[PDB]
């Protein structure tokens, strides 16, 4: 409804350039607000965050295209801006859930058969159930695993993005990291579905740093939850749990991640409202999740099956 | 005198059950405030936190009996509410250190010979001194080892709760964990007594993950001041020493701390006056240290001499 | 012009005890404000801090002379308080970036010839440029190399304190720490001067705490700036950048700082207006840098050029 | 004929018995000479090694049922000897290649049904053939999946025991280990029947006691050359190849062998007359095959799919 | 007698000088046969060896006195060689159990006394409990810790040295290293002296180059049987037990012994008739331990509680 | 005279093609017997050994010329066979050590100036001397630096082959790697030339699988000791050190040599009348020096200065 401005825009999205086949990417970023407050800050900070990458490579932001691929030497990394999907001047109505979920599955279909890897910054985590849908129904074929980062499992509750991606059989595989607050009832699930995970106190334990290999060849859907972080680091999340992941931390975790190519990327979990802020008004999660997504961005561009 | 109230109803505390020996447990809480700021708001944070610890296991409170051994498939642990000692309605008066000895010192002894593990929130350590001498004198024949976390050695004044202990040698050996703070007076006493210690530096430089091994047959009293936590996880502290321990880092660390029984648990050193906040006014020491009780309670009920 | 109070101070600093040859030492320690807000309280509320270190030693702050050497028993270290540069009372003319440039380079020299290490505290880092440049006038035939702690190269512009003192050739080496944000043309400079350097993630995978050993015969200059640290625990920086180090790795890695002398200090990046603050309004970097500080005073006392 | 009076004795074996249930074991161990010289004394030299194990346990060696399962924290492991395949005293005729595989075909198909896990002693490894195929007529429906200890692959020769089995398809999976010598032709067949290795350079370089907590289900027949050993520790075998594994480097790999149980164990590669002996004519690769089936047997008796560790999941 | 000509010259030692104020040494090294054969090369052999040691330190050997302590930094080690307890020219009859024991009981008693630590090579273990024994005598108020290492825990029979050592009750504490065959009566004594032990699987897998740095103030007794290397590198042992350390291993191993000082070192368990000869007729158990001898020697005069390591404490 | 017949046909040796434009090799191997008994039987050993390489590639032996430089992907490498020095046939007289040089010397020459990098094999380290003297006659531009295995530094000896080296200026560093016996006036030689060193004891102590990844620009030679590995592993060299390398470990740490390129290889220190033989008559020492050879080929073909890894410099 007031998607309506966003939804067009990406309609008219120029498709992928055919030098882009045979060729990771490119990137298409938006913003996302589900369960959310209306203001999101988030995107429209890491548009002003550096773009200088921890690897030797450098993010390229265009707000409109042609989007072209550059040469290999040169090493950079186109990334198509779509912007926020609420209109926040086009009205007060809240979107339900259920609108929040159309819009973005209909952006989702749209920046994938244009060519473009779709990376959603923001939300409650329910644009991951909406994109890994929209790429499913475009490739039936394709085997998807899901990387998911977390304080929780997050598959308790039956309407959960995850729990229900598992319910409907979308997902070949799921890669939980850094649970560190596990229900009884999370352990069933976890069982029944036999998923993949390596508990919080299970990666301290067993040298963090040391981290690196094993083989995947599953197109790969990254699901970051903010409140994986310790609270120290991403303090703006609902329910913060202490003994959490550094930023350096999941950045080297994120960087060991194989596959043949990264289905879609869902960075969520932050709430302006619940962030520690410097003097000059500036939040701590802020200035951690900006990082994130930049190395989302180039594991999106980089990823490999195996080495 | 206004601890009537608290300690009438530890007086009236159900023994305990008679399928409890042989079983570590069950754990008694309660609120100690001595040297710190009437509005205490820790223990009801902990309340107040979600109960499923890093190991799968999950804490079960109670605020009145009976408490009774549940089976050991379902892993359920029980904890006896004691609230807070202090009945912050009852008067303005504040207690001296004196009256915080003894009314301490008649709460542990209550506790522990109903069968209890007196794990005490809050104060200034002060906790450590009453509960230590109350199990002595009721078990003169067993030996007591205290593993101290402290940025700090606090053996320097002479009526400081560890030196106090040591004179009056009512402990078997002391082990203090993440001191990066030691006065030339300190290493005096750490050499009379023959106390172990592994400083910050030591710690960090051989493995921090490294924690493991070493048997330890002597009962052990847990003393967690939270100034071992590095001020970025835990600032509410007074005269903060940067270059401490992570949360993760400590829960890791604890949970290496081996032996047959746990004789107490003291967390303290917090002030919410001198906490870092988030911008719905939770405090970052809060959410640290309500995670380190959790793992306190569940390390009474899991300690292991060796394995 | 009002540097001129501090700048007779150090005219009249009583020179280096004759049995401070043959020895490291003494420590001259004066507060820098290029670049940053009038109010800087980073220097005094080191002098606020407690000064036993980390290693078993005890700083020794004296405001004036005789500044002697105590027995290598009871291992002191004295420091000489040489206070602000700018007489924050004398005027409310902000100086020249020209001007405490002179007046850096003239309290450089004379704290030098007098026998002492120089040690600056505040400022944008164009310290380490004005100090490098007094020891090299000094002693032309000594080979200076410097490592600097710093989450960007800082290379990229012609007139940055570093590259002004690579183009002109008073530098043996540089070892660049800690960097995560490194662009095109940074590593054009890197190439050309040949710097030695290990980025963040590359300290990172490869063992935090494996380094200790490789031999440099060379006096050092030590250059911290506080963007080296993660965001989490240094915060008042200019455009912070997340995945940075911890206090404790900075202390860990500056302690296997190896040669033959210490050229002189430099910690800067600080910023009052952009920390975060405790509600008893002390700032998260203040303590952080603080402890730094001390361990840099501590270096330059017991440096070693190989073992 | 050459192998009338070992397989008579073999049919006499009273089975297992009901005290073994829902149990690892018994073992059931006999000598095997396929390919190697007449005087084959590692089994009787085995037989005469110490019976105590690396891990607290106690070999109980026996001629003759009943094999009586031990009470539950014990620590003995009965062994049934079998004794030698090949009657030297009857007979002077070397048996082909076929007679031994169909006397290793009955005797490991007798043992089996009666309850037994073999243990094969000596031979080129041509047991391995016998004893898998034995398993996979009893059980077609169980997935083997075989540990090869080697300094070559031994698959290049489309006559190959291992080259056989998987051309056959009775294998769900073949894991390498130790490999030191491997042909172009070898490594053709390795990605075209998908079989898992680890080389042993690469063994050494990523921390030889560094080797992984992968969960396996199926089970697990353990063939042993000799020739995975280093030439020092192992020289009796056929074109040593320099650069292998200690004695202790496999008895710690072997002992990180996951599965539900062991099909079966083939101990080969060894050869008298390339042994280096002592001054009392002991040879240096007989003290360090005792051992090795030894601990194998062990290995029969305490074998386990993985070790739970809560916080982490097991890669199948 | 037998020992006749050595014992004389033993008792004609010129005591250590008062150069050796407070200082680790001299070392007295002497020949040891009993339950060996008689021709015992390995004392001969050693003194053939060259004289430079792993760590920057030169032996320098001496067949009577004065031994001269030498300057504060140029790193001899002054050994005074005292050669073979039995004279093989003088009789030919062998001396039996308590002989041998009385032979080294007064031979250590003199040497100790003279201010001498002591250090046999050869025999069978028999001399660990003699000068032990002569060390108590002399000195009743230390506390003594051996540190024995062997491919078996050597308790198990009432009549061996180190059981006799545990029984007369003149221990303080036993570490043992490197078993590799453990029976149940072992264990059972294990317990029953509470010693300690690191056995050789254990060693292994927690990373043989990390072993610890446990802090240790009792004077500490050497005992080493050559079984506890790995039969490749020493194969002249009574009943050879594969799977090993290598010399190497024992080298570091005994590197990281703890102490104030050595009460005494014993190198046993050589039978040159049970060795593996190159083609100039040198054994191979032979060249390693004379390594390990000479090591050893090194310790004797370098030994330390501990390494002061700022910031952590030492487990005791 | 004696090395008539081996000069000749090295000099009628066709040069590299140009196919070898900007390439790695090719090999010329040949025997040399300089200061070892006259029948030296490793070159004809190794020529008997698999051809089939530790890392994925194949040893292509010819004898004579052209050699063709294989498609880009096939991993052949093509070694040259120039044979034996000393033709035993003609002639029964031993050559001097001086012959030795200028044989050494012109053989060593002429292929170099052929393109190809010659690898000798045999002798008591005179080669060393020999070939890094023809290389530094060639190309008195090129910086060499020398990594060499042994026991011993080798330079205590001012005639030493090092040491001559060394005190001609004809080395811009040394890398010793493996010592385990080092003089007082070894240590003395080690300052005074500056020489790079890492003794037995360190590599073990600081992880033996753990050597550094420091960046080498300059040519290496190649100088190898059998002494170097464990007596276990090569027994037949001149007073054998015990503590030593394994074979294993030997190729793992040559396996991490940095540089351009090789400029020789030199293989040394065997005497099979020193080595330790199985029944079969087959030494030890031949064995574990055929798999050093062939990893030493590999090693001329595929060395590099440094891997390339984003984020960190590289110490020089």
């Amino acid at each position: 409804h007031m998607f309506s401005k966003f939804l067009m825009n990406v309609k008219g999205v120029t498709p992928r350039g055919s030098d882009w086949a045979n060729r990771l990417g490119p990137v298409a970023l938006f913003g996302y607000g589900a369960g959310m407050p209306r203001r999101a800050p988030l995107l429209d900070f890491f548009l002003q965050s550096p773009r200088d990458c921890d690897h030797y490579a450098e993010l390229t932001i265009h707000d409109k295209g042609p989007i072209e691929c550059p040469p290999e030497t040169v090493m950079f990394m186109p990334v198509l801006n779509c912007g926020q999907m609420l209109d926040e001047a086009a009205g007060t109505e809240t979107p339900t859930s259920d609108e929040w979920y159309l819009g973005s599955l209909e952006a989702s279909t749209e920046l994938l058969e244009k060519g473009y890897v779709p990376v959603s910054v923001g939300g409650d985590g329910s644009a991951t159930l909406s994109m890994v849908e929209a790429y499913k129904r475009l490739f039936p074929s394709d085997d998807i695993v899901i990387v998911h980062f977390s304080a929780r499992p997050s598959v308790s509750d039956p309407r959960s993005p995850l729990r229900v991606l598992l319910d409907k059989g979308l997902l070949k595989g799921v890669v939980s990291v850094g649970n560190r607050q596990v229900s009884s009832e999370d352990r069933k699930v976890r069982k029944l579905h036999k998923m993949f995970y390596m508990d919080m106190h299970a990666i301290y334990s067993k040298g963090l740093f040391c981290i690196r290999d094993i083989r995947n060849d599953y197109p790969v859907f990254i699901s970051i939850d903010a409140s994986v972080l310790d609270p120290a680091f991403a303090p703006a999340v609902d329910s913060p749990v202490a003994g959490g992941l550094s930023t350096r931390d999941l950045l080297h975790i994120m960087n060991g991640i194989r596959g043949p190519k990264v289905v879609g990327i869902d960075v969520y979990g932050y709430n302006p409202d619940l962030d520690v802020y410097r003097k000059d008004n500036v939040g701590l999660t802020a200035i951690a999740l900006s990082k994130i997504i930049k190395e989302g961005i180039l594991k999106a561009y980089s990823i490999s099956t195996h080495t």
